[PDB]
């Protein structure tokens, strides 16, 4: 039996055998009042205190969210869909601890991605029991509200202030500050880590005054708040909040009434209308996301970044070789996960319309000009490869590289990885290559489970990443020091050295996508 | 190893085996086939060319080092022998500029570029292809040991080719 | 080597023999006696102390390294065992300051100096003997690796103790 006393009550966890050893798991600990009724659209309210033993023995409800129905029965897509009931009562977290109870363990806090519209901490690829077993860190993950329920904004007004779901993450970092010593954890050594929108989240907690003292270091996998999808403008957020009201017949004139009306709606009615709050979107649409709210976020975060207004600490930042591909089967003409997707120039062109909706014509010609100077015009997969690079360079790679540069210019050590390994078990076709989202199972150690059909070179690869991730968290330095590993150089403006992660040989390289990102970074923002 | 390292202390040869067979990992069936060739080309060509380049450059002259990685579309030798000794020459001499000739398009472009770099080196002491947004070829310095990779896809700047292998051939082996 | 290196690939042990028996030259009868002791003390004490000192100092702190070379006039062990493990301690603790005690004069002076350096280190973080025109003890840096020799005749500043030996223990051996 394993009972830990927390500030709000006792909690019982469960034992798990992992690799001939044991991890204790406390799945489903609540960390705020359920955000129902009067609390819907508001900042999470702190938790009341319960006598008796809360049983943390299974994953909790995931937050309400639309589901990916594009490929029913297909594991590639459905592995991302929620795997516990949806409910507004989803404000729970998970703790995994080494056995025996560590004395003062480093803490890794996972923040999932999903475009801020979806996702859940209980996915199999986010299971932190391998990290606990293997590295003897503590792993914490949390559910936070996504979609309108988590990010609806009517700026300035506490009935729907914006950013609630970032406040959910925050209040969870707080629970770790107050509660994690009880579990053997060191609150003074906490590293946040997250992928995609979860990484953008990590980057904004680097910017948020309220989060500054709730963690030590940050890891950002395929995401940063300067990505084009990551922050909704005040303009767009209002449009969207009013468009939502309109669609649920909740148009009022007293904004406080719009909200009271929206709180009478039922979760499905709200969910059902999210996709149409925008005239057009893309497979990468973030209808309801982070906004400048004057609370969590005090100013446009591009301004905060440029002017050095963020927590000073080491960062680890990374991306995957084919970020963009996964999106092309969600609406680009001629693409399919069921064939090789050789598209035409005219298809490439119609695809830019898919991903770059408004979108001066000259903007889009400029993307075509930059990405279609073939070397040479012979290769039939030319336009298929260009569309994916366009999508992942614009959306992930250049914004992560620009974040890393700017961040590092203020004096902190920063390490950048280029993930190039395609999973031996990937269900998506070969042409989609090293996809967005598919480093996560390496980071979490799923390939250390031999029962599991990954190659030997994949176990070794993941053991190494685990070790680098954990050394980063405990010591601010992502080195694997024991096995004659390539040394991971800090990333500096000027050199921009990054490390490549793959099964064959890892390399030190410089200036990832220098030519592409000059385009996205200097020129495109102008169109 | 007995074939290539005839006399050849037994310990010399175990040492080559030790250095080249710490598999990552012991699974791969072409492990020992790939190791024998690396042994032969690292000992005979690659490390001695890198050591020459270092030492030469330490006296003050500009030096440029390339790593040729393109396998000829027309190679008659089998695939496993990869990017073979002797098979950059036809790129240097421009044979792929002759279209009559069954080389790919990417090979014409690749050879046109090498020709241009070779010729600029000769006329101007600097192997740059200056017109077509080409990767700039950095001088090779001791300390950094930057080299340029030559292939059809993207050419790169890298550093310290075979650092671990050549420490072996270069510091240790000459002792056995 | 079998005594001291029990399991202990055969090649591991040949490698120690290779490194330590390239005689200069094969004439000297105490060659192998001297090599076994260096093997044992370099592997077990000297290189690991030098590697600790380097790595420690790379983080910014002042570090001072000594090489103790004086054999006690009263050593009961035979001459060939030279300046033995454990036999600086009585100098550090000042036993030679007791004249009643049959140590030479040069040993009193030697120990008075060490006592003074040890005590200045403790009180002030700097192991200098400042009054008697003593050799100044330089900090140990990676790069220079200056150390100070402690003996009755003249103390010296030297650099890179056992550079060649410890490259062996430190880079290579951990691999076998
Ligand atoms: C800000 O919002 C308005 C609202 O328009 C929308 O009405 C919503 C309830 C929803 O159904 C949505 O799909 C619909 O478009 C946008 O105005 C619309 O914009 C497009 C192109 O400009 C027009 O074709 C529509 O006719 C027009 N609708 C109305 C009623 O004015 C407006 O575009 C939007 N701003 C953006 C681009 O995000
Ligand atoms: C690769 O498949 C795409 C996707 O479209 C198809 O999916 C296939 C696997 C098959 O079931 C097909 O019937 C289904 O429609 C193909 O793109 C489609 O091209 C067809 C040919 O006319 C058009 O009718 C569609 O508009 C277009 N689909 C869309 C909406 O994008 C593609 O042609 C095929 N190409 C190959 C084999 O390279
Ligand atoms: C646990 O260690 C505490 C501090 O450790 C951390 O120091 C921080 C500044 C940060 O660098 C982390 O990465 C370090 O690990 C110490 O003050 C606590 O008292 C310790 N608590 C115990 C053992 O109960
Ligand atoms: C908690 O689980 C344990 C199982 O042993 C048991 O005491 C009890 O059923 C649980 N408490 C509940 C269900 O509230
Ligand atoms: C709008 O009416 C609502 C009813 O609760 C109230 O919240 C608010 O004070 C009113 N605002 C004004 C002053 O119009
Ligand atoms: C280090 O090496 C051993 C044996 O070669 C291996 O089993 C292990 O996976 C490695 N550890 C790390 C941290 O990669
Ligand atoms: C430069 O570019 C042109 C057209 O893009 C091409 O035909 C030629 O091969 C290139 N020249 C060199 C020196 O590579
Ligand atoms: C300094 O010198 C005096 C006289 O020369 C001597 O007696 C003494 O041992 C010395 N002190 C130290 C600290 O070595
Ligand atoms: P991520 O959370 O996967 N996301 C950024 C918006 C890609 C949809
Ligand atoms: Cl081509
Ligand atoms: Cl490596
Ligand atoms: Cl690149
Ligand atoms: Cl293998
Ligand atoms: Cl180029
Ligand atoms: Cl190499
Ligand atoms: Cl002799
Ligand atoms: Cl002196
Ligand atoms: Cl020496
Ligand atoms: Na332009
Ligand atoms: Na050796």
């Amino acid at each position: 039996d394993i009972i830990i006393a927390t500030k709000n009550g006792k909690v019982r966890g469960m034992q798990l055998t992992v690799f001939g050893g044991t991890v204790t798991a406390f799945l489903g600990i609540p960390y705020a009042q359920p955000p129902l009724g009067r609390l819907r659209f508001k900042k999470p309210q702190s938790l009341t205190k319960w006598s008796d033993i809360w049983n943390a023995t299974k994953y909790a409800n995931s937050c309400c969210q639309n589901i990916d129905q594009s490929f029913p029965g297909f594991h590639g897509s459905e592995m991302w869909n929620p795997n516990t009931d949806l409910s507004e009562d989803c404000l729970y977290l998970n703790v995994w601890i080494p056995a025996p109870k560590p004395k003062n363990a480093t803490v890794l806090i996972w923040i999932y991605g999903g475009g801020f519209q979806t996702g859940t901490s209980s996915l199999h690829v986010y299971d932190g029991k391998f990290l606990a077993r293997v590295e003897r860190v503590i792993v914490v993950s949390m559910n936070y509200r996504v979609g309108a329920l988590g990010f609806l904004a009517l700026p300035g007004n506490p009935e729907a202030p914006g950013n609630m779901g970032l406040f959910d993450q925050q209040l969870a970092l707080q629970w770790v500050q107050k509660n994690i010593a009880a579990f053997g954890g060191n609150p003074k050594s906490v590293t946040l880590f997250g992928e995609s929108a979860g990484a953008a989240s990590v980057s904004l907690h680097l910017l948020s005054p309220g989060s500054h003292s709730l963690f030590t270091r940050a890891i950002l996998q395929s995401g940063s708040f300067n990505a084009p999808w990551a922050v909704t403008s005040l303009y767009e957020a209002r449009n969207r909040t009013l468009n939502l009201a309109k669609l649920t017949g909740c148009s009022r004139e007293n904004e406080t009434e719009i909200i009271k009306c929206l709180r009478n709606k039922d979760p499905q009615e709200i969910l059902l209308n999210e996709a149409f709050v925008v005239p057009y979107g893309t497979p990468l649409s973030v209808n309801f996301g982070p906004t400048v709210d004057g609370d969590f976020l005090t100013d446009m975060p591009d301004i905060l970044l440029e002017l050095g207004q963020f927590k000073k600490t080491q960062i680890l930042v990374g991306v995957n070789k084919d970020e963009g591909t996964a999106f092309l089967v969600y609406g680009a003409p001629g693409f399919s996960k069921d064939n090789n997707s050789i598209i035409t120039r005219k298809e490439f062109q119609e695809g830019l319309k898919i991903f770059f909706p408004g979108v001066s014509e000259f903007g889009k010609e400029s993307i075509l000009f930059h990405y279609t100077d073939w070397v040479d015009d012979q290769r039939p997969e030319n336009y298929r490869e260009a569309l994916g690079d366009v999508v992942g360079d614009y959306n992930f790679i250049c914004p992560a590289l620009e974040f890393t540069k700017k961040f590092s210019e203020w004096g902190n050590n920063a390490f950048f990885y280029y993930f190039e390994h395609r999973s031996s078990k990937l269900p998506w076709p070969e042409w989609m290559g090293v996809m967005h989202g598919y480093e996560i199972e390496f980071v979490f150690g799923l390939p250390l489970e031999r029962r599991d059909q990954y190659t030997k070179a994949e176990e070794i690869l993941s053991r190494s990443i685990v070790k680098r991730w954990a050394n980063f968290a405990k010591y601010g330095n992502p080195q694997e020091t024991q096995n004659n590993s390539t040394s991971w150089p800090v990333f500096k403006s000027t050199e921009q050295k990054y490390l490549t992660l793959n099964t064959e040989s890892t390399r030190i390289m410089t200036k990832l996508r220098a030519q592409q990102c000059r385009f996205w970074t200097s020129f495109f923002p102008k169109v």
